[PDB]
């Protein structure tokens, strides 16, 4: 499912992460923007092996199972594929654990690098929310 920008937002309310360890809902948007262009079924291997799965291209090295990542763990518990579900829980739960980690949002790189400092309201500018 590709999300659009004001629906995901409101998904991503109804499902907790507004203020989730103080970041306001328009991180969570602009990191799934630039992670995965709002698409659940979004997947990108990276160099070590390990592959990145969904709307915030959570990577199978430590967070979920793909059967395919030697070494890696499953601290999420799930199978890397529940993460490309047009039904966004499985993520949102799972970026719960990661965002509460140590090092906040700096986990997904793309948010650092693009949203961190940013204007990130304007993610949200004029959805009903
Ligand atoms: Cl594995
Ligand atoms: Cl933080
Ligand atoms: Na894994």
């Amino acid at each position: 499912k590709v999300f659009g920008r004001c629906e995901l937002a409101a998904a991503m309310k109804r499902h907790g992460l507004d203020n989730y360890r103080g970041y306001s809902l328009g991180n969570w948007v602009c990191a799934a923007k630039f992670e995965s262009n709002f698409n659940t079924q979004a997947t990108n291997r990276n160099t070590d092996g390990s592959t990145d799965y969904g709307i915030l291209q959570i990577n199978s090295r430590w967070w979920c199972n793909d059967g395919r990542t030697p070494g890696s763990r499953n601290l999420c518990n799930i199978p890397c594929s529940a993460l490309l579900s047009s039904d966004i829980t499985a993520s949102v739960n799972c970026a719960k654990k990661i965002v509460s980690d140590g090092n906040g949002m700096n986990a997904w790189v793309a948010w650092r690098n693009r949203c961190k400092g940013t204007d990130v309201q304007a993610w949200i500018r004029g959805c009903r929310l």
